[PDB]
C-alpha cells in the first residue's frame, strides 16, 4: 500500500502495491 494511493507511485512502483 502506502504511496499506491497516488497514481505517481503506483504506476512506477508496483512493488509497493
Amino acid at each position: 500500500g502506502g504511496c499506491c494511493s497516488h497514481p505517481a507511485c503506483a504506476a512506477n512502483n508496483q512493488d509497493y502495491c
